[PDB]
């Protein structure tokens, strides 16, 4: 007996405890910031601001019906838990917030692992097949998976995050007030009239006057049961003074928190002491300022992986709710983007159904009439100018934020959406006291926890309710300010000399020459065989050439078949996704069998839907794992078609692509849906702003140089306006100032000029003058004394 085939035999000591082809798994390292000493000292060799902690009463057990007298019938009915649990304890706690960081040191699991079957099956696949593209597809998701890891980071990761966040904030370029720019409230608000046109809330919606709590109308009868209420994600956490608890567990205490912060600080706002009453507010509520640094979960570089990890500054419920409250009504009537309306704005955009058409006829018009182009989304900019499309983004946008941005914010909600018809507001002194006075504070400059450190927030909280609002705004102070330029060059020193004249940190991300070319060969490569070429189910042997615009992620392809352009995502992020795509994170539908084993298609129909489709390697694979999977399903008599119909609530692109079906397999007709527009466009034909409508972005900077619209003509916004300068004290006077016209009097017009002269004898005392959002962060992280545990 010889000849038989060898084995590998190891020693004891190998038994007791290479693959080019397939990486091996990243175990991060050992993070020497895991322990609070460790991350303090840390942060103070740093010179990072570490607060003086301050502590939250331990909780008490209150009746809901006491604490929540509008939902008393919720309680009797057994609908609602009879007693609620609030910070009102003798005695106080040190709150301590210590986030999973997945996958760590010690566990490397089924947690950001890499799609290895998927890169296994392109494998064989480019063997089986001799696509063009096929190599460099295979070697990009090959190399996507040794490189990058999906995951939340670790706390030095989120240590190194905040660094940077001072950096952007405080370092080579500080940030700067709107005011110091040279922009009053009512000037910026005639800019966001063109860069984020507003309309009013509903007329049924209430206006901004009540306690949260009365905002929900329970009877039983479920055809007039309706709560007001911004909506909520359920399973998210409550934040503080909730700890460990999501909203669907806190909801109760955080209407009792909220309706308490609310009417204490209207109460204490007209009360014979104003400013101890409004400071001893913001100090009993202090929490309601300081967010949970969560670590998100993204495609990070595996190097870099204790260098930076993106946090979530996780607000507290109270304050998400009100915030909401002014922010949601005002934009659920607000989805007015360049492919609707004559704005820069790209809020609400969808480049499906005809929407990356829509943007490449305006960017051929421009083209062709020699115009230059400009888009704004978030901490997202765009401009065509001279032949070549440029992509800039704010630097960690949210770090360049200053109260003040947020009060301009603010000022723009309050006076272009929570308005009526004949000039009146849609709120209450109250309520302009939360907006204006104290709430730009709560989520800007003010904190957050990681373990029991409670430390500085440098700009905005990432993540809050006004995240995308404030960051817009100072895109459209960067836009203004390069208008004003003279509309300088982005890859020249005079764009990036706007930096220091705005106060706000950016970068050139991409810059695309010669578009007009590009497009001319975008159209010209396009395939005339396969998908949305001659109609056929199967990809292009050789796709045509992308417009890569990166315009929210998306490049742009033209289709033969429909004759247009149609968007497929931008390759880096196909690839990272296919390379680690995520897992049924969305919703809790985590533990329900059908979704879990839906996603497993969705996973691979959505890689297809959002641009796979036209990588042959990529298409081939993924259509013969998610036909191989609803094949076993349909023999096994195994139904998932619920979820594969409403699939967009676990995938990663289902909000993008609402109200098309999984439960048939992708086909070209999938492709066409997508892709039909409701209407035919004329960029002529897209109605002007609702507000200054015949205006143009460059008109009102041009107007705002020439001094133009420093103060708003109604008396209204003038009272407005002047709240953002008044201290505390003044509030019980300005709120007499603005009850004629909260409450609508007879001849309220007449009243309020009357009561803005009598206001304006207050602005000649500089003892008068200091900002309330200075006085709310003082009143914030003041520490006063009480017994802990």
């Amino acid at each position: 007996d010889i000849f038989n085939s060898p084995q590998n035999k190891a020693s004891i000591l190998t038994a007791l405890m290479e693959d080019v082809l397939i990486p091996k798994r990243f175990r991060p390292a050992k993070d020497p910031l895991d322990s609070p000493q460790a991350a303090a000292q840390f942060l103070k060799d740093n010179k990072y601001r570490i607060l003086r902690p301050r502590a939250i009463p331990t909780m008490v057990e209150l009746e809901t019906d006491a604490a929540l007298p509008r939902l008393r019938q919720m309680v009797e009915d057994g609908k609602l838990k009879d007693t609620v649990s609030v910070p009102e304890g003798t005695t106080a706690f040190y709150p301590k917030y210590y986030p999973f960081h997945k996958p760590d040191h010690d566990e490397v699991g089924t947690f950001g692992a890499p799609d290895i079957t998927l890169l296994k099956q392109l494998t064989f696949f480019l063997l089986e097949n001799d696509f063009p593209t096929g190599p460099e597809t295979l070697r990009q998701v090959r190399e996507a998976i040794a490189t990058l890891q999906y995951g939340s980071g670790s706390y030095s990761g989120q240590l190194n995050r905040l660094l940077a966040m001072k950096g952007v904030a405080t370092g080579r370029n500080p940030n700067k007030t709107p005011k110091t720019v040279g922009y009053t409230n009512e000037q910026l608000a005639k800019l966001l009239e063109q860069t984020l046109p507003i309309n009013t809330p509903k007329h049924e919606d209430p206006d901004l006057r009540w306690a949260p709590s009365w905002l929900i109308n329970y009877t039983g009868d479920l055809s007039t049961d309706k709560s007001y209420l911004p909506h909520v994600t359920i399973k998210s956490s409550a934040g503080l003074p909730y700890i460990g608890k999501t909203k669907g567990d806190t909801t109760a205490e955080a209407l009792v928190l909220a309706d308490s912060f609310i009417r204490d600080l209207g109460r204490a706002a007209t009360s014979a002491d104003p400013e101890a009453g409004v400071k001893k507010t913001i100090t009993d509520f202090w929490y309601l300022s300081c967010g949970l640094l969560f670590p998100k979960g993204e495609r990070y570089t595996q190097v870099d992986w204790d260098k930076k990890t993106r946090n979530i500054w996780s607000a507290p419920y109270p304050t998400h709710l009100l915030l909401s409250m002014v922010s949601t009504p005002v934009m659920n009537e607000s989805k007015l983007n360049i492919t609707n309306t004559q704005t820069p704005s790209l809020y609400g955009f969808s480049p499906f159904h005809g929407g990356m058409d829509r943007i490449m006829t305006i960017i051929r018009d421009s083209l062709d009439n020699d115009e230059d182009l400009v888009m704004i989304y978030a901490d997202n900019i765009y401009i065509l100018q001279d032949n070549t499309w440029y992509s800039i983004d704010l630097e960690k946008g949210e770090a360049n934020c200053t109260p003040q941005h947020m009060q301009a914010m603010m000022y723009y909600l309050l006076t272009r959406g929570w308005t009526n018809e004949d000039g009146s507001p849609r709120y209450n002194p109250t309520w302009a006291t939360f907006a204006m006075n104290v709430a730009p504070s709560m989520v800007v400059d003010s904190s957050c926890l990681l373990m029991n450190l409670q430390l500085k927030t440098y700009g905005q909280g990432s993540g809050n309710a006004f995240t995308f609002l404030n960051n817009h705004l100072m895109s459209t102070i960067v836009v203004a300010e390069w208008v004003k330029a003279g509309k300088p060059n982005p890859m020249t020193k005079e764009f990036m000399d706007l930096e220091e004249k705005t106060g706000i940190n950016f970068k050139i991300e991409r810059e695309l020459k010669n578009l007009r070319e590009t497009i001319v060969e975008a159209v010209e490569t396009a395939p005339q065989d396969g998908y949305l070429a001659d109609g056929s189910d199967l990809p292009p042997i050789r796709p045509g050439k992308a417009v890569e615009l990166d315009l929210l992620g998306w490049s742009a392809i033209y289709s033969r078949q429909m004759e247009m352009f149609v968007p497929v995502l931008e390759n880096e992020r196909l690839i990272a996704s296919a390379a680690y795509p995520k897992g049924l994170e969305n919703k809790a539908l985590a533990r329900k069998p059908g979704a879990e084993i839906a996603y497993q298609i969705v996973r691979y129909e959505a890689i297809r839907l959002v641009g796979g489709w036209n990588n042959p390697l990529l298409e081939t694979a993924a259509k013969h794992m998610s036909l191989d999977k609803r094949k076993r399903l349909e023999v096994k008599g195994i139904d998932v078609t619920g979820f594969l119909d409403d699939w967009n609530n676990m995938s990663e692109f289902g909000g993008d692509l609402e109200g098309i079906t999984l439960s048939e397999p992708l086909t070209n007709q999938t492709l066409v849906d997508i892709n039909t527009p409701l209407d035919s466009f004329d960029p002529k034909a897209r109605p002007q702003t609702p507000r200054s409508p015949k205006k143009t972005l460059d008109e009102v900077t041009t107007a705002i140089t020439s001094g133009t619209y420093k103060d708003p003509k109604s008396a209204v916004w003038r009272l407005l306006d002047q709240r953002t300068k008044l201290r505390v004290s003044t509030l019980r006077d300005q709120a007499l100032a603005l009850k004629p016209a909260s409450s609508s009097v007879d001849n309220w017009a007449e009243a309020t000029e009357e009561l803005a002269q009598q206001q304006q004898l207050l602005m000649k005392a500089n003892n008068l003058l200091k900002s309330s959002l200075t006085e709310t962060r003082e009143a914030l992280e003041t520490i006063q004394s009480d017994k802990i545990i």
